[PDB]
Order: C-alpha cells, then sequence, then structure tokens
C-alpha cells in the first residue's frame, strides 16, 4: 500500500512498447507530497513551485490518502 | 549570439509574475541539442529519450541553427 511513484501522460506518451510494466516507466519515489490537512494557498504553492499538475497527500504513516491538482483550480 | 537556454509554455505558465526576465525563467544551458544534420530518427530518438518537445540544432561553432519539434511528426 506504500507510494512508490506516480505515472502521467508525460511518461506514457514517449514510451512505444506498451508491454513494458509501470515500474519501468513512473517517476519514482522520493516524490512532491504534502500532509493531510495542506492549506489551498500551500498546495498551490507547492505544484507552482516544482513546476508539476499533481500533489499526492499522505498521511503521518506515508500512506496516500489524496490527489491535488492544478487544473482543479 | 550563443545559445544559453530556452523558454516554453511549462516555463511561463507557472510564474504569476509577468515582469519577471527572461533569465530567471529560462530552462539554462547546457540544453538538449543536435548537431546539424542530424537524421530524423536521431532527433525523434533524443525527443523520446529526454521527454521534451523540442530540440535545437546548433552548428560546430554552437550558434542556433534551427529547431525540431515533436508536434511536426
Ligand atoms: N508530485 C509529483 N512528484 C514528482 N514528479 C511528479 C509529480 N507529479 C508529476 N510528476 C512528474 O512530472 C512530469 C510532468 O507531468 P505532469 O503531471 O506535470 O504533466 P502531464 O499531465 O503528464 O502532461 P501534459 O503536459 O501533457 O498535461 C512527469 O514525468 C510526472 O511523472
Ligand atoms: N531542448 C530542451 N532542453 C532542455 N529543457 C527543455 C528543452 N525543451 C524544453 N525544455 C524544458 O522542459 C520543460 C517542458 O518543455 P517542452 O518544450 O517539452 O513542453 P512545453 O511546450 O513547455 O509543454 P506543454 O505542451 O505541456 O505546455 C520546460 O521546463 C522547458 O523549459
Ligand atoms: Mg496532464
Ligand atoms: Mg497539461
Ligand atoms: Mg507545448
Ligand atoms: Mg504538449
Amino acid at each position: 500500500g506504500e507510494l512508490v511513484g506516480i505515472i502521467t501522460n508525460r511518461d506514457m506518451r514517449f514510451e512505444v512498447d506498451q508491454s513494458k510494466p509501470v515500474s519501468e516507466v513512473m517517476t519514482k519515489a522520493p516524490l512532491i507530497t504534502a500532509k493531510e490537512g495542506v492549506s489551498a494557498e500551500a498546495a498551490l504553492g507547492l505544484l507552482r513551485r516544482h513546476k508539476i499538475e499533481k500533489l499526492p497527500i499522505v498521511d503521518g504513516h506515508g500512506k496516500l490518502t489524496g490527489l491535488i491538482t492544478v487544473k482543479d483550480f
């Protein structure tokens, strides 16, 4: 149940072999994340600083709880 | 006249201040470039390897001579 990476459209658009496993293509941990209870301003600041469209939200143990996107804002 | 960087939509979409100079927002050199006379297959291989959409083409002296894009293929 541990968050070991994230795979988005950019990674997959440049790959031709569709049979390849996700572990070979994904952006591996550590990721840019935030804790549960992160404010909207802080989340958008983290998104804009690291020039990424997605921000996973994790609990105290690091297991994934949610996801915040720039598209929603 | 030296190629010192590149500034694309990903760099400009995450900057809130429009009065900032290019030098602060651009991706700085060294960039991913190819020589003059590079084949189409090599250019597409570089583009898909480095997960970028733009490939400057330079001469022997490093001057900017052209640009190849994935959108063209
Ligand atoms: N929270 C994150 N931490 C680390 N890397 C991330 C994170 N979110 C996305 N990435 C990586 O950033 C890169 C850019 O993907 P991003 O999610 O910003 O756009 P996209 O939706 O894939 O592409 P498009 O520009 O076509 O909309 C990808 O390689 C992705 O794996
Ligand atoms: N040839 C290159 N060498 C190095 N970095 C590059 C190069 N081309 C673009 N970049 C950088 O990589 C990121 C993505 O640029 P790219 O040109 O691939 O897409 P984009 O047109 O900005 O994105 P989108 O179409 O998703 O809005 C940007 O931060 C940009 O500055
Ligand atoms: Mg996207
Ligand atoms: Mg997008
Ligand atoms: Mg573009
Ligand atoms: Mg694009």
